[PDB]
């Protein structure tokens, strides 16, 4: 037998299954293959038409084909054409969902087959998808790629353009997941997939600098990426890999992203892990499951009631309805990997399920399920009885996915067509080749880092050169620098709001926001024009630590890191650095010189660097084309001067030179009377923004601070450092200590944030606001470089934070008096708040340890998992600070290690005033757990009474020094804060005692 | 947990006897009896045995 039976066979087999519904006035195919279903999916479309180009490519090596290849190649086009002609349908809430992105502004993802059109409300499925859209756009460019034609017009470009804005923004929004369902609570609720990130950066890989056109484009077939995006995506990816969603251990859903659809995970062990933990988790007798614990269309469930009430899905487990058709991937999978025997187990344990027509035809049906004989026969006895086959695998209705899937892996397995004919964009490449890859891996090899970093030396006056240069430091100030040119970071934001601009359908392009380090270290070319610019670090800056030459040292040595270690383009990249002369400020001249002279050398702390000439390097250089645009103490008190009358309120700013009088005056000048009003040194916020300048130059840390409240303004990387903390698992807290706090969950718009910190200030203090942004800034650059010394940080509380830092250095001063926290250089916080969160030790008062400890919320590691042995054993419950814990509900509704007992047992323990009493607490419950494991014949008889447990040891340690040092009854249980925990007497020794005692009785 | 000097068996049984007494006397309001007959019928476990007695001698004897 030729080829030409087999393909024969394929071709009826895909007109009696695939093309026979296919609805011509829109070329999408239905959900539903009987009952005349109005309602319609992307990705089983979407499927088909790849699997019909598939099968189109597969076909064309015959040169008598009779024009087979032309109906499939036209039908993928059809296709194409109306999917895009649906979504450019709908115009309105692309420009919405680009400025606010909400799920009322999502793009619909359903609509009528039959017109095009949306015919259910979006308060019934959501409707917000990126994975859909990335998938997509992934598919086109991989059919473009090919030599297909879908394009026609500049206005299409225009549109994709717009839609890679858009889903640049996937990685903060949570979305409904690939199942619809989002939680496993089925309530409502929206939580992170690493599915859809996956997809969304492959996607933008993929579609960097493509001609769009195909064979034919010179300047207006191309597509623009920004790599801050990728970046971000990418470390979004690695902290959330391990665990697909927060409130999902592991589902299936994973593989396509980490199979051939994506080929996104380049990590091969960690690869090799979740293959594992996925096969050994959710393997069936039948198939794959789709995750544990799931009452999807089961025999318990109920068409009443779409949200599950809670503890159903307790009642839900062991009767997970089946799906086959993992199988096929797992068989793409394991062909792709060359491994044949993966294929013959996988085709041996696909032959028996497979179902036929009345011709014979391979039939996939979607979901197997259980009678309801075998409800509670099936639960003693995993897989012991026989499920029964779903309405389509007999007659009548079919699952057009699955034999698109059925058909393309039996396809690859009959080695008709090779691997890399499918994948022209070689999406997939071995180990041995992995040298010389764009945006994925450097040309020194996947497991080396020895990157060379160029900077550019340019002085700013001639005086400073000429300065520098008796001291033997070689700069060159800009005036001979005259066929380049040097521009801020602002040209460039402007450029690019410039470009993607269309006048009938509406368009604002790219939205203004801030370049990172690795945009600007490129060079530009404007108008036949040079343009470098350097990073936003050396620009003036209205805040107060870019006034310490410390902090300005440390900033770009961790940006020289970042470059290092996140750079894969070709060509080295390109830094400019940039001294004023106000920096050298006199006796301040010498750590600058040391740096300087360090660059000279050739080594920053490990990192090689390379100074010369800025011709010699632009020249021989390549340099990236934007052609888009030719086509187109105080004396006053608050009290005292408060009910003072205008006048002498002016005269008195007249007549002083103290600055923080002035600035005491300006505030209550625009409290009572308002910025609007005019002063002798015109309007009110001139006047306060010229105070403000003249301080920040003085450099008055508390006069700096208290004009940075006036001025009403905030950094622009709080939404990152809010972000990453919350993607790592971290929870933040806004608010000061002693009062309101309001505590954030998930991300939110700045605005949002910025009203409620400022509300608060307002209702509180005055110069906190920059006190916390201080805080925060450093916090997540701590974390960033040092992420292992915030372990076992669960919430972050600032003002407790940094209640503990002035409390230490209280301690400090000693006899001295304790020195304000307002007037602290950036260097002096800095290096407080890294001794603070330091794992501290022996030596200091043992009351001190606690108390900041307890401050930061510091938990033992592992004593999660000891809280919910604990309560397995507990048949009563715990009861501490008069919250109850009923076993019944959160055996019910929960499970080992998911994070929602995590945040219930946090709250339940948060009620504890003293910090140093929370933390006996749990070291009394982790004592408490290690001796009721080390032997479980002893078991509590009812609820402890963790308090009843402190008191008794209070007492009993009272007993013991009144019986040592002779010390009678005294209040307070202080001098135990004192005691250590281990010793010749120590607080762990109590711990056992009371434990010992109850466990008796 | 290690001893520190050599155990008197004879104590212990003496401390056990005396905690058996104050505990028979706070709760059936029995008066000091001579003989440890009265501990001997003590079953060596139940809701009060003389294991937990001689448990309670072994770590009052460590502790110190």
């Amino acid at each position: 037998e030729t080829l030409w039976d087999k393909l024969d066979h394929y071709y009826r087999i895909v007109k009696s299954t695939l093309l026979l519904y296919q609805s011509p006035t829109t070329g999408l195919f239905p959900t539903k293959t009987c009952g005349g279903d109005q309602k319609a999916k992307i990705q089983d479309s979407l499927y088909c038409a790849a699997g019909a180009w598939a099968l189109a490519l597969a076909y064309r090596r015959i040169d008598d084909d009779k024009g087979r290849t032309h109906e499939l190649e036209h039908s993928a086009i059809k296709c194409m054409r109306g999917i895009l002609y649906c979504y450019m349908r709908q115009a309105d809430k692309v420009q919405q969902f680009k400025q606010d992105p909400r799920p009322t502004t999502c793009l619909h993802s359903v609509f009528n087959v039959h017109t095009g059109d949306e015919l259910l409300s979006y308060e019934e499925y959501g409707h917000l998808q990126i994975n859909a859209v990335s998938l997509y756009l992934l598919y086109l460019v991989e059919m473009i790629s090919s030599g297909l034609q879908i394009i026609y017009n500049t206005d299409e470009v225009s549109f994709i353009q717009n839609l890679v804005f858009c889903v640049e923004r996937v990685y903060r929004v949570p979305d409904f997941g690939v199942w619809e369902r989002g939680s496993k609570y089925n309530n409502g609720s929206t939580e992170l997939h690493s599915s859809s990130v996956g997809l969304a950066k492959a996607a933008l890989e993929a579609i960097n600098g493509f001609n769009l056109f195909g064979n034919q484009g010179c300047s207006w077939s191309v597509i623009f990426v920004d790599l801050d995006a990728h970046n971000r995506n990418r470390q979004t990816l690695c902290s959330l890999l391990p665990r697909e969603s927060r409130s999902h251990n592991t589902d299936a859903a994973l593989l396509p992203c980490i199979s051939y659809p994506a080929f996104a995970l380049d990590d091969e062990v960690l690869f090799s892990q979740t293959l594992d933990k996925v096969v050994r988790k959710l393997k069936g007798k039948y198939g794959f499951k789709r995750f544990l614990r799931d009452g999807y269309r089961t025999s318990l469930e109920d068409p009443n009631r779409c949200y599950y009430k809670p503890a159903e899905i307790k009642l839900f487990d062991g009767i997970e309805c089946e799906f086959p058709i993992f199988f096929l991937y797992m068989m793409i999978d394991g062909v792709f990997r060359g491994n044949p025997k993966q294929v013959q187990e996988y085709q041996d344990l696909l032959t028996p399920v497979l179902h036929h027509t009345t011709e014979g035809y391979p039939v996939v049906p979607k979901y197997y399920y259980v009678p309801a004989d075998f409800v509670e026969y099936e639960k003693n006895n995993p897989g012991s009885q026989k499920r029964f086959p779903s309405n389509c695998g007999r007659d009548g209705k079919l699952f057009l996915w699955g034999q698109a899937l059925y058909i393309i892996a039996k396809l690859l397995a009959d080695e008709l067509i090779s691997p890399k004919d499918i994948d022209p964009v070689q999406r997939y490449v071995p180990l041995k080749d992995q040298r010389n890859v764009s945006m994925r891996f450097s040309n020194q090899g996947p497991l080396e880092n020895d990157l060379v970093v160029h900077v550019a030396l340019i002085a700013e006056s001639q005086r400073l050169q000429v300065f520098l240069n008796t001291y033997g430091i070689q700069t060159q100030t800009p005036q001979q620098v005259e066929p380049i040119q040097i521009w801020p970071q602002q040209e460039l934001v402007k450029a690019y709001l410039q470009l993607g601009i269309n006048e009938k359908l509406g368009l604002s392009g790219r939205p203004d926001r801030p370049i990172g380090c690795l945009g600007t270290s490129k060079i530009y070319r404007i108008l036949g024009k040079t343009v470098v610019c350097y990073p936003i670090i050396f620009d003036l800056s209205d805040f107060y630590m870019s006034q310490d030459v410390f902090l300005l040292i440390d900033d770009i040595k961790n940006a020289l890191q970042f470059i290092k270690q996140y750079w894969k383009m070709h060509g080295r990249p390109l830094f400019l650095v940039l001294i004023r002369e106000d920096n050298i400020r006199g006796s301040r001249f010498n750590p600058i010189l040391d740096m300087l002279a360090a660059l000279k050398k050739g080594i920053i702390g490990g990192v090689k660097v390379h100074v010369d000439r800025l011709q010699t390097l632009i020249s021989g250089a390549v340099v990236e084309q934007l052609d888009f645009l030719r086509i187109s103490q105080p004396d006053v008190n608050i009290s005292e001067w408060k009910d003072k009358p205008t006048h002498e309120i002016l005269q008195k700013l007249n007549d002083c030179s103290c600055l923080a009088s002035q600035a005491i005056l300006l505030g209550i000048l625009l409290k009572r009377e308002g910025p609007n009003f005019i002063t002798k040194e015109g309007t009110v916020s001139d006047h306060i923004e010229r105070v403000y300048r003249r301080a920040g130059s003085q450099k008055l840390w508390l006069a700096v601070r208290y004009g940075a409240a006036f001025t009403q303004k905030f950094s622009s990387s709080i939404a990152p450092h809010i972000t990453t903390f919350l993607v790592h698992g971290k929870q933040v807290t806004l608010g000061a200590f002693g009062h309101e706090e309001e505590v954030i969950s998930n991300p939110l718009s700045p605005r949002v944030i910025q009203n409620i910190i400022y509300y608060k200030c307002n209702t509180h203090d005055e110069r906190e606001a920059v006190i916390q942004q201080e805080l925060v800034i450093h916090i997540g650059w701590i974390i960033s470089n040092n992420p292992e010394l915030f372990s076992g940080m669960l919430k972050i509380r600032i003002g407790w934070i940094i209640h503990a830092m002035e409390y230490e250095l209280q301690i400090r001063g000693g006899d001295k008096p304790a020195l304000d926290l307002y007037q602290l250089s950036p260097s002096e916080v800095k290096q407080l708040l890294l001794d603070i969160l330091q794992p501290q030790q022996n030596g200091r008062c043992w009351l001190n340890r606690r108390q900041i400890d307890g401050s930061l919320n510091r938990t033992p590691t592992g004593f999660y998992d000891r809280v919910w042995q604990i309560l397995e054993r507990t048949p009563n419950g715990i009861i501490v600070a008069g919250k109850h814990l009923p076993q019944q509900p959160t055996l019910s509704d929960m499970t080992m290690y998911e994070m929602n007992f995590s945040l219930l047992v946090e709250d339940t323990l948060g009620n504890i005033d003293q910090p140093q009493y929370r933390q006996i607490v749990v070291e009394l419950l982790m004592v408490v757990s290690i001796v009721l494991e080390r032997n479980p014949e002893l078991e509590f008889q009812d609820k402890v009474d963790l308090d009843r447990l402190v008191k008794e040891a209070f007492n009993e340690f009272q007993k013991d020094q009144s019986r040592l040092k002779e010390i009678e009854k005294q209040d307070d249980m202080t001098s135990f804060y004192n005691t250590p925990p281990l010793g010749k007497r120590g607080t762990c020794s109590y711990l056992t005692k009371a434990v010992m005692n109850l466990l008796l009785e």
